[PDB]
């Protein structure tokens, strides 16, 4: 290195369960970092407070709390969320649903869950009558529901918060950074020595597949780490939307990798719903740059799209 030259600044957080961390290149114009800490405190205020489900003041809670055929207003966020929803939904086959809750509070795995446990196949065919995207629709500054449903943005959230704290390093003049909330990334610009922004996905055989991010975002679905099987069938929180009941098949873990991060961390859940097989098919069709983890014969195996070698190559 050089004796002037610019900083590279870092700062991280708590979130409600996790952490984040914002890096970026500070030159003499650029913003101090106590102001950007500030500035991602606020929208991660604002994300919470509108779209969580855990805390009972939400404006999403609000709209879950409503009975069928309502039309309620609703803020910005929740509709630019649930319209990118409708489309990520659109995009892959149904994969995707904002509408789980319900099955998700059924099967323990929510925030009015005291958990695990077994439910009937009564109370599921109940609350797959209060799910389905079809039934809701902007209005609007209105959010209307033709069933009971209940939202749960948790599948796409951090990805926003990702694409808005960068709106906002550009507002204020930033140029190069990496962004992490919760594991969803992004990355812009090189740093001061001329370097790139890296990641490493996971590759087990404990392999690791570099990618240098310019513009670009990343999510990752499960972590090979934890695959559990509870008696010889596999255990998970993930629901198939069109069947009430858990996934069965064997995909550990997916890495999508997209320039919009809201992107990548909903594909991203619809290819872990989807599986292995019809997930690789999908996203050859729309062209998604992923790269699976398959758990086979006491191991794992690893697949990567053809978009994603064009990107990246298919080396490790
Ligand atoms: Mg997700």
């Amino acid at each position: 290195m050089d004796l002037f030259q610019d900083k590279v600044e870092a700062f991280t957080g708590p979130t409600m369960g996790s952490t984040y961390t914002v890096k970026y290149v500070r030159s003499g114009d650029g913003p101090a970092k106590e102001v950007l800490h500030g500035e991602v405190e606020a929208i991660l205020g604002q994300l919470d407070k509108q779209l969580s489900t855990y805390r009972s003041d939400s404006d999403v809670e609000r709209f879950n709390a409503l009975p069928a055929g309502s039309c309620e207003p609703m803020p910005d966020m929740v509709r630019e969320l649930v319209a990118a929803g409708s489309q990520l939904s659109a995009d892959s086959d149904g994969a995707f649903d904002l509408t789980l809750e319900p099955l998700l509070n059924l099967w323990g795995f929510g925030p009015q869950g005291r958990g695990e446990r077994v439910p009937s196949a009564e109370d599921i065919s109940a609350a797959r009558a209060l799910t389905g995207q079809q039934h809701l629709s902007i209005d609007g500054d209105r959010l209307c529901k033709a069933v009971a449903l209940q939202l749960d943005f948790n599948s796409i959230a951090a990805g926003y918060a990702v694409d808005l704290v960068i709106d906002r390093l550009k507002a204020l003049g930033v140029q190069s950074y990496l962004v992490e909330i919760t594991g969803e990334l992004k990355a812009e610009g090189r740093k001061p020595d001329g370097s790139p922004w890296r990641i490493a996905i996971e590759a087990p055989r404990v392999a690791q597949k570099i990618v240098e991010l310019d513009g670009m975002g990343v999510s990752t679905s499960g972590d090979y780490r934890n695959y559990f099987e509870r008696d010889g069938r596999r255990y998970s929180h993930t629901l198939d939307p069109q069947s009430g009941q858990p996934i069965e098949h064997h995909l550990a873990a997916v890495t999508v990798i997209d320039k919009s991060t809201l992107r990548a961390d909903g594909l991203s859940t619809a290819l872990m719903v989807l599986g292995p097989e019809k997930g690789l098919a999908l996203a050859e069709r729309n062209g998604i740059a992923a790269f699976f983890v398959v758990r086979e014969g006491q191991g794992f195996v690893t697949t990567s799209t053809k978009a994603f070698d064009e990107l990246f190559g298919a080396g490790v």
